[PDB]
């Protein structure tokens, strides 16, 4: 009994659209949090503690651009805050901060009978996740924060890739061929549970039309990770996985198994 787990057993068609979870999105607006642009929070109505995940758009992204990954996370049984940023110029290293504010956010909104999501996240388990300088966000988060179950960080951008040499998060890296993200996860400790998934724009990950295969990969990460979720494993390390990455996907490395 693992007491996190929540969904059917999963299927391939069923990690490739909308989960079974209904949702509701509200705003946050910028005047309500100090420490992040506030943003579109997506969570499920149905009874139960979930995962908290927030994602960050990259370089001039809004909230906007990330929706998919708000309606597919949430949608498969996580609260996920998309965020934007306090201006659309931050650098990683400030996408890190402010999705560590969403997190925070996320943990104080649980405790507000005033809010839609009270009692409805686990405080205990956070994951992080962005598109290009919000991978980067997402990852130095992840290497600030040990106790945040999993980063996703997609097509990421840094300044520099020896930054994430003592990340500890079980770390899942998008890649889109035709684009920085290698030697990203060649800096991870081979002691961290992580896996690269290179798609064959920069904005494949983005909004992109590697939504299915994408969405799959990243639920599957989550599930596995910020739930316990090891039903999710033959998706992240066995056959599942294998299938996508054989097919679409020019490259991929991981650690497995986990």
């Amino acid at each position: 009994f693992n007491p996190y787990q929540k969904g059917p057993d999963p299927t391939a068609s069923a990690l490739e659209r909308n989960g079974p979870f209904a949702i509701r999105s509200t705003s946050v607006s910028r005047t309500s949090v100090s420490g992040f642009g506030g943003g579109r929070l997506y969570y499920p109505t149905a009874s139960g503690t979930y995962g908290a995940i927030a994602v960050s758009p990259g370089f001039t992204g809004t909230s906007s651009t990330m929706t998919f990954w708000g309606e597919r996370l949430a949608s498969h049984g996580f609260v996920v805050l998309v965020i934007d940023t306090i201006t659309l110029y931050d650098q990683p290293d400030s996408r890190a901060r402010q999705l560590k504010a969403a997190l925070d956010y996320l943990a104080t909104q649980n405790g507000r009978s005033s809010s839609p999501i009270y009692r409805k996240v686990d405080t205990s388990r956070r994951a992080v996740a962005g598109h290009a300088m919000g991978g980067g966000g997402s990852l130095l988060a992840a290497r600030d924060n040990p106790s945040y179950k999993a980063a996703i960080p997609m097509a990421p951008w840094a300044t520099s890739s020896t930054a994430f040499r003592t990340v500890s998060v079980p770390t899942m890296i998008f890649g889109c061929q035709d684009d920085s993200a290698i030697p990203i996860y060649n800096a991870i400790p081979n002691s961290t549970r992580k896996n690269y998934v290179e798609i064959r724009d920069h904005l494949c990950v983005m909004n992109g039309g590697h939504d299915a295969t994408l969405g799959k990969l990243g639920i599957s990460w989550m599930k596995r990770f910020v739930d316990n979720d090891t039903r999710y494993s033959p998706f992240v390390c066995g056959a599942e996985y294998n299938r996508v990455v054989s097919s679409e996907v020019s490259r991929s490395y991981n650690n497995c198994p986990y």
